[PDB]
């Protein structure tokens, strides 16, 4: 009848292409589902399936003259709205999807099931998620160093950890972090080493989207915060000057809730999805507009203290008060961190604290009894 | 004659396409219509309507070079206007169309007559409107706790009652519920339940209206984190856009007179740890140890059916005979 | 079995075009990796490459119309991305790469290996790299008139000489120079010689991004600076005067961040990688909102003290503190610097600068004692 | 092989197109190198050298469809970007360029060595640039009016003739220049009869570059002074009123930089090249925010005395102090003036004043002396 | 020669499509002139007056193909632009223009002669613009309640009568009238009743009547200005242009009593006094 619908008949009892909610047709090559909103992928995916269709049928897909009428028979076949991304508790990687509860890695048609779009953006090496490793010790090392595993920064450590391991699953997280710590203590180090190992599922944004009205006018920051699962965010000067606009309130509540509103340039797309750990790595004591119960049960602080300086400086920090460890800095170590030298390290050793607090469920607890004023608020 | 428009005038005597006064195209699929103003829905239907016409008028279809031309002809003949979303007593599916009179659910040719561009978003399961069981009993549960029915708190469960059951009508109403109340009493939990419930005929925007574009059509908008009174008057008109939703404000302190109805929240939920700190104050009347788990089972729909059927008992209870909201001054 | 496809084939054997993260579809031609988002620029490679291939396949390859065919072929081939600008030390040439560390040039092949996206934009002439040569003679004797050989002036002769080399490394500098110094002294001279030498990655920009939320709506400022190995920031106007703003401290922060965040216009990615070396030509002492030693690390201060004049004015140069040495100018010396006449002497120079302090590693140390308020903060 | 690729490749041997690093495909048409960035102006080439090619080549080149096809080609063999605009002692007529050195006149192929985008927008007429003219006669009688030669005006005269006759050399000039002068004397007079001697390298803004922040959002006008070698900014409002600012004064020293910062609308580019003489049109002594020495140098002012009116008011402009001649109004004058009667006229004296100061070296000098405030900061 | 030009030309002979000094192609299908600058219309008229060319030329109209080329034709042949909405008093319903001075109804090509870009909104019922109706006398009874017909209220009476009647015809009223009272009065149901009566054209160009230096540039011409504007409420040349009504206590019939009212002042000129 038609060799053209035939081929794109074909290709749609694979399921290899799917039209999400967003108006998107979701894609699936080399072990992963894509999307790119201007350009058709599916053009890709009719050539990339071909060495799968019978011999006649694979020879007339040398022809984008004829690659783009399968293509649009294809978009007119794909009538009902399929939802994405539905598993919390999946690691997409650019070559399989990893299962956090157990440790195996899924390849193939066993990771297309779990339809998870947004993904890692490197491949998982196999040979590198392990436990016995020079990187892994040093990494171990580091991670010590930052955070010194003694008993009276025990919870601290603790909350560190839960936080770091938090931002893996795809779950609408309930409370937002802060980074409070001195000057070169590792916040920014840390932050490095998350984002060599979760890879593209970690976005860092500005401050407007703390201190503004995130409805007037486009406002791009909200629309790339879709689907991430790990958000941070600079930009944290101190308040107590003149000129200086507190924390909104209600812009914490916007974050928290598990479909934030916000629509990108050129576009009407107001629905965007809330996986985000929200980290803000501030350098001093936020403040708010106003203090209320809608506010305490929403904070989480965790404090960096070691810190790391040169010989010549070393004597400045030992007499500080808010300064409990002064390490001797490395030069070196910022150099293998965009090397991606503590990639799959970092990997384990999350997998490995997210299966300690989150097997069960997943929940963030506030914390506000390190706040001064919501020491005060708390009596 | 001319093929490729005998084709075009077979698709038109079905009444399968339709051109609505704002100038959209209106699609008859999967018994339910569709609309998008930016892409040719029309050239879909050309293909699905292909199992319906003779054999040597389907083989010419599978070509989307011939599938532009009829629809181009399609497109020249859709003169006359045809005004939709006139039945107010009406809940649409993904599948076909509920009553709210009788709770008959139409699917099919019976579907189409009643012109509904907008729906739900999900098929209409049969076998979970029903009235027992354990997910509707544990809903129940929920509701009651949000909400209980004691002699003091009953006008105000039957304000609660009304406003929550008036999103399912396609009509303009003319009061605007405020959702006054403490932390942790349930605002968004009734937010997320609704959303469940209705699905897609439900936005929420910014405080700027107190995204215009968007609440069209909709049968429920919210605006939460409230930190004008014509805005008030410009909103409760037929003609913001049809004005057929229900606005309901999600707010933390108090905030003409006759278009302002207000529902009080009074239950706390807290963790055993915060259990104290609760029972002493005034602005709650009961504590109950909160859910940890019950936010999981909303956002996998688990108490969907169940809002529904109690929604759709909640609407044949107040709006059958006409529908209206009365404002609490 | 098709011919159109297998000339694409036998491009993306090569290796002369590659896809990026940015979306950008890279291409390899004239020894030099050329990208533009505006332009299909394959369709030059697929002709440039057709004394390459058959002879039964080059003859197809003079026609618009099968040159459009087999870049739509070749764009539906790139699925996967390939990280670009990984290697550090190395001088990209419109024809070919300058391996820094042991001055050799590579071309051709060689070339390839180290995929550099943007160019100093001017090919590298042989027999100009050289030691002996009037040009040469007469740079030096320029630039010991800028910054004298004496003995009070030893450490900031280092420091202009380490700063004005480390503007050719890819790296990531976490050190902001200023070019604090009085009226005729030389300051733009630098910056002109500069830009002579390195070409393409020198860019200069408005004092915004010093102090402005760099945040809200597009700002192409911060958008161009990718891959750029050399920021100048001139307009750096007194804030003694009311109304004045003062320059944002936790701009400094971001601007020494390996990643910084702001968008361009008609576009959404607000990833911008930081290669640049940020020099602020200011003429009066600069003042911050808040001082803090998170910003006292990132500072180091150049001090230009020779003073050019005319015979006129002599005389009332001679007794001002500002200036250490007074020296006639030359009308004529900013005629041959657009001339190109110091160009590859400048960059002999700073090629021999950067082998004598950035060798093992690269490193920019603040100097905060040569800043009044920031004197006050130690004690 | 092909004739639509011979074709291309003939017309690029001739070198009548050229690739600009602007992104900008200027080409050589009626002896002008032309360019226009919103129609690629390469197919009036395509057709205008239609009789340069042999015949079989030459009658096929009358179809539209046949001149896309080789306009594509030529875009695809165009690689190497080239610089424009380099020799600056040229003047760039509608029909050739005139070397200013010499007075003699180039057209052909020995005019486009010299690659000047930007033209005077008018042909020359070798018949009216003489020295004996009753035009010229006039004009010099005009002029003589204007700025006597007397001995009390004999520097304020040379530094009018200086200023005037920058504005024909394409280098960067590091000085602006006021007309400061009293009401009906002669200023709005100069800078029509400049704009009708030199035409299209001449605008007019407004006092947004002088006074205000030339570096937020779009601002075309400083995206229209690109390559133009004249920019007149009439309006200077009294600054003695309320609310008034003054001139920032980084905007000065910015205006006098090899490559100003700015962005146009709808573009990107940033940089813009800064062959511009700038003259305010002021009527009040101007004031600025802060005085400095970096002032001192890039200020120079002409004082204009003679005053014209009508017999009816004569004996009320004689008695004032600001006035030095009291002449005739001319009411015909302003009439024959935007008939460009005066144009070769006014062309031929600043050529000859350019052959009288900007010979061996081009530079203008400040005088800082004639300055209330200034002289104040002088000693 | 061509088919396709022939065709054109028939098409501009009919005068059914027109150009107007906006830059608008008004098209004329529906017996109403129908303009939207943001949909090509053109090609459904080019179908349209399908069924009134010789077969033969009626024949090949069934292409989109062939019939985005007598749009082409068409829409460069229209060279000299027209002017719109040139006669104040008519109102153009759905099907047809209502001439305002005796009050005969119009439909088909003689309505087309009147370029009225702006209907009412709602079609034309012929077997209801009648005297008697039970609908009328409620409606009546409801005018008589909002406004008696006193003596003391005469004068403000018959203003009120001339302010209704004025939002009928397209001339530009140079006069401001208020409608200073008190809650519970029934000025807002005087406002429904009037755009129930006419609807589209009450809301702001080619309107002709608006609800609410500014009471001058409300007041002149061009701003065209064809409304009556009319603020509900609760120097001398400023008193020149405000007139008061006081308020202190049905869609055709409404139309015809409106129609009536407007030829008791308003028959030699219109004209509102302040
Ligand atoms: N375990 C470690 N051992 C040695 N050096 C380390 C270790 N961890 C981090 N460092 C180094 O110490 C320095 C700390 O800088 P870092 O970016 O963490 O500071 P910061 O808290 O972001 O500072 P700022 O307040 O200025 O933003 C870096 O050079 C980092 O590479
Ligand atoms: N019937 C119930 N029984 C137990 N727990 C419940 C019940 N209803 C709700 N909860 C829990 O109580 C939590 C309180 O959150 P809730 O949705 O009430 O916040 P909110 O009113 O929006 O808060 P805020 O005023 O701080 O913005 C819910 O997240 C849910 O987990
Ligand atoms: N070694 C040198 N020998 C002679 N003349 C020199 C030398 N170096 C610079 N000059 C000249 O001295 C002047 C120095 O001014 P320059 O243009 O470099 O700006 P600057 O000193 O930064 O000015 P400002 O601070 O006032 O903006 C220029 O005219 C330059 O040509
Ligand atoms: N040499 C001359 N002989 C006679 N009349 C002249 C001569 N030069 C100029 N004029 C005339 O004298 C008048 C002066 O006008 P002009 O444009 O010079 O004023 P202006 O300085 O721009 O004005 P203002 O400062 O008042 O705004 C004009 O009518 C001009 O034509
Ligand atoms: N004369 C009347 N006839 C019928 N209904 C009336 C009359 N006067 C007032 N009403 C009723 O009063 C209600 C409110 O009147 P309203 O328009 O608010 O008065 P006002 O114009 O002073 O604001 C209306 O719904 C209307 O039905
Ligand atoms: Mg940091
Ligand atoms: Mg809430
Ligand atoms: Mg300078
Ligand atoms: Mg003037």
């Amino acid at each position: 009848g038609n060799k053209l619908f035939n081929i794109a008949q074909r290709i749609l009892d694979t399921n290899s292409v799917l039209l999400t909610e967003r108006g998107d047709h979701i894609v699936w090559i080399n072990n992963s589902w894509k999307f790119n909103s201007e350009e058709p992928l599916i053009t890709k995916l009719i050539l990339s399936i071909r060495h799968q269709l019978p011999k006649e049928y694979s020879s007339e897909l040398l022809c984008p003259r004829k690659r783009k009428t399968v293509e649009a028979n294809i978009r007119d076949m794909l009538v009902d709205s399929v939802e994405t991304d539905t598993y919390p508790d999946k690691l997409p990687f650019k070559n399989g999807v990893l299962d956090l509860v157990d440790g195996m890695f899924y390849s193939g048609d066993d990771a297309k099931k779990y339809t998870c779009t947004v993904s890692t953006g490197f491949k998982f090496d196999d040979t590198k998620f392990v436990e016995d490793s020079p990187e892994m010790e040093e990494l171990m090392n580091i991670i010590n160093d930052i955070q010194p595993l003694t008993d009276e920064n025990k919870k601290n450590r603790e909350l560190y950890e839960k936080t770091l391991s938090s931002c893996l699953c795809g779950a609408t997280k309930g409370c937002l972090t802060f980074f409070f710590g001195e000057t070169a203590t590792g916040k920014s180090t840390t932050k490095r080493l998350l984002k060599s190992a979760i890879g593209d599922l970690f976005v860092e944004t500005g401050q407007t989207i703390l201190t503004d009205v995130l409805d007037k006018g486009p406002n791009p920051f909200i629309a790339n915060m879709h689907l991430k699962r790990s958000v941070f965010c600079s930009e944290l000067p101190d308040f107590a000057c003149s000129g200086s606009k507190k924390i909104r309130s209600d812009n914490i509540k916007k974050l928290t809730e598990p479909c934030v509103i916000g629509r990108p340039c050129f576009s009407n797309k107001i629905n965007n999805r809330n996986h985000a750990t929200i980290i803000i790595d501030t350098n001093y004591k936020p403040v708010f507009d106003r203090i209320d119960n809608a506010l305490m049960r929403r904070i989480a602080v965790v404090r960096f203290r070691t810190h790391f300086s040169q010989p010549s400086g070393r004597e400045a920090a030992e007499n500080n008060d808010a300064y409990d460890k002064v390490k001797l800095l490395d030069e070196g170590l910022d150099g293998k961190i965009q090397n991606n030298r503590y990639r799959f390290a970092f990997l384990y050793l999350l997998v490995k604290w997210y299966k300690k607090y989150h097997i069960p469920i997943m929940k963030l607890y506030p914390t506000p009894e390190e706040i001064p004023d919501f020491a005060f608020y708390l009596k």
